[PDB]
């Protein structure tokens, strides 16, 4: 799996995601938003694991209200994925102190862990 974007860099990460995605259709994809356990969602950060079924992509913890412009970038990101056909969204919650370690796991290990702990989520909460 490819890794694009950078931690705490929402705008650059969104641009990198758009570049890697292109016009790819995502109807059978599973979109995993990886977030930290904070008191309120208004403090949350998010990483993205996009499982298309034919290839995976990871973006580190670059989105969300935890970063300036991050909530806006997350909204634009989810809108883009919906526009390209993605309909299955999930959220995995991890401790703040283990987020970077999780994201640095070998691709197969990361995918297994995120898939195991993620719950279906309504993409509208990110819009």
């Amino acid at each position: 799996m490819v890794r694009v974007g950078m931690r705490a860099a929402p705008r650059v990460s969104l641009e990198a995601l758009k570049a890697a995605l292109g016009g790819l259709k995502l109807s059978e994809a599973k979109v995993y938003l990886i977030t930290d356990w904070q008191d309120k969602r208004d403090q949350a950060r998010y990483a993205l694991l996009l499982h298309t079924g034919k290839k995976d992509l990871l973006v580190p913890d670059a989105f969300g209200p935890a970063f300036p412009g991050g909530e806006e970038a997350l909204s634009e990101l989810v809108g883009l994925l919906l526009a390209q056909g993605a309909r299955r969204f999930y959220e995995a919650v991890v401790s703040p102190g283990e987020m970077t370690a999780l994201l640095d796991l070998p691709p197969e290990e990361l995918l297994k862990r995120v898939m195991a702990i993620a719950n279906p989520t309504d993409p509208g909460i990110y819009l």
